[PDB]
């Protein structure tokens, strides 16, 4: 229980993962600091609280902050893993059902922590669509929905994808915070290494040659949906600059531009190279990780859910490194409700 | 309203600042050492509680002007005489406030530079020249200084535009504008949402506003972008909070269409009236949301004997990570060096 921290590679990827643990007197602080946020603050995503979070994130542990603060800037990150957060299971009760039954008082504090930390990296957001547009939101399996495609599924393979793959105001940074997992369930990532994959199909695939149509998952903002499955805009699956460039894919939901052959067999060896380089990650309860949603694709294995109070169940959040450009998409100035308005 | 946001800081506020800038020019070279840049959003952490309540008030404001933080220390005596061009402005004295605007900025986002502007300084010089008092770059004093969104040519352009005034004897004001959709119409609106305009890069991303040794390759982007501007919209965003992108003097609209000529110079002229004054003070750190204002100077006159107004100013990003393609690797901060 002192603090460490450190860079586990995954392939070529050398800071694939960046990992913090979490000294008992570190654990403690965020711990305290979390408590009193759930005694002066409504809600883990109330208006009062997200306007002072990024400031109140500032009080966690300094140690900790110059470890975030190095996987935010780290363009060839895949995840950022905080271990150590203090979970007291017996005050937090059972695995809740469903989602709509899980924003409990008693999950309040994991709540708060996860925006604490999340809000080192960015400003959370969440998606109209999704959990009634809650910005902490639920992951734990439900009972009649094991061969899902959604996070609440279990028996069947959550596919691996780019979150909200098709939109322009996809997170940068996907957040996870365990608070039991009794089996060591694992969230599967991937990035591209460009150094396995043919230069002729990278160029293919930085090439406007592809539909990446949304999830079923997923007014003007929904006009523009309407319009993405129907008449989805040619865009890349790979961005930026050549030593770095960012990846949006969708296993399920993207398909080369009518008539492009060659865009199909450059996603198709693209989707068999991924699916080839999935390598896990497993938060214990009390565990976070920040998936850097413009580098890595993730999902879920197959695993066996009792549906007795005792499943995995993880606080999720989504994260940008740029509110402002999704203001055309949200309801007012401080409102984080993506497709609100 | 807060469009103009102000913290004046107490006498306890401003030393607790000046301490950390002076530790930061303890321990780093520059206001732009690549060690003090990856510690700097954490080193900002430790400005005054009261103060990083403000700045984050502001920087979730979509609507903010300017974020002014008024009376900082600074030690005329010891700061000595303004240098007289920006090339000589790196001075020891003046390393503190380098340090304390970056920490300032550092709250707002990331800072950048340009590879085309003050041969890539992160921290840059707002001084007066003797030789450019007629000149359309920072350095004028005779001719006023044009109203402008930022680098208004480029995707990479700042959020925040940070200035952090060490001497102005004449209270020489900044000028600031913002656009009111309802005030110039819902017609004028619609056409400055579209691509129908060119924006040039200033004059300062000139190799004449550069070291002579500064590689060509740097200005070969900025050229081309003079050459051959590309067809970009001035409003872009949300109808109830557009943001505004426009240089005075170096925005024309696509040749053939006279309803894109019509709106500009109708924006021109809704800009060009409203366009209001904050004097920055010594000690006073504005940030302009470059997002929402464009921005310039009252004309002054130069005394160039070592008395002269004297700005260090930073460009700040709210997203680093979108500007890889113009970056030489990750960590680094001026903008054209890919
Ligand atoms: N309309 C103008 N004068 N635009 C250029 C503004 C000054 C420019 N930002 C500089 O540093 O020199
Ligand atoms: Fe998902
Ligand atoms: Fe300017």
């Amino acid at each position: 229980h002192h603090h460490s921290s450190g860079l586990v590679p995954r392939g070529s990827h050398m800071t694939a993962i960046r990992e913090i643990r979490l000294s008992e007197p570190e654990s403690a602080q965020a711990a305290l600091l979390a408590l009193e946020c759930a005694q002066r603050y409504a809600e883990p995503d109330s208006a009062d609280f997200l306007a002072d979070a990024a400031v109140l994130a500032h009080d966690l542990p300094r140690a900790v902050r110059r470890e975030v603060e190095r996987a935010r800037l780290d363009d060839r990150l895949h995840a950022l893993v905080v271990r150590g957060n203090d979970v007291d299971q017996d005050a937090l009760g059972p695995t809740p059902p469903h989602w709509r039954q899980a924003r409990t008082a008693a999950s309040r504090r994991y709540g708060f922590l996860l925006v604490l930390y999340a809000s080192l990296l960015g400003d959370v957001v969440g998606w109209a669509t999704q959990q009634d547009g809650r910005v902490v939101t639920d992951v734990l399996p439900i009972e009649g929905q094991e061969d899902s495609l959604v996070s609440s599924s279990s028996s069947v393979e959550l596919g691996w994808h780019t979150e909200d793959a098709f939109s322009p105001y996809r997170a940068d940074y996907v957040g996870l915070f365990s608070l039991r997992n009794p089996d060591s369930v694992a969230t599967t990532v991937a990035g591209l290494d460009p150094d396995l994959v043919g230069p002729a199909v990278v160029d293919v695939l930085f090439g406007e040659r592809f539909h990446i149509r949304p999830d079923n998952s997923h007014s003007d903002y929904f006009a523009g949906i309407v319009e993405a499955v129907e008449n989805p805009r040619a865009v890349s699956i790979l961005r930026g600059h050549r030593d770095a460039p960012q990846l949006c894919v969708d296993s399920d939901f993207t398909t080369a531009v009518d008539g492009d052959a060659e865009a199909a067999g450059a996603l198709d060896t693209l989707i068999k190279h991924l699916g080839g380089a999935l390598y896990e990650v497993v938060l214990g309860p009390g565990d976070v990780a920040f998936l850097d949603n413009r580098n890595v694709v993730h999902g879920r294995r197959p695993f066996r859910a009792r549906f007795d109070g005792t499943d995995r169940w993880l606080k999720r959040i989504n994260v940008t490194a740029d509110l402002r450009k999704s203001r055309a998409a949200r309801r007012d100035a401080q409102a984080r409700v993506l497709g609100e308005a």
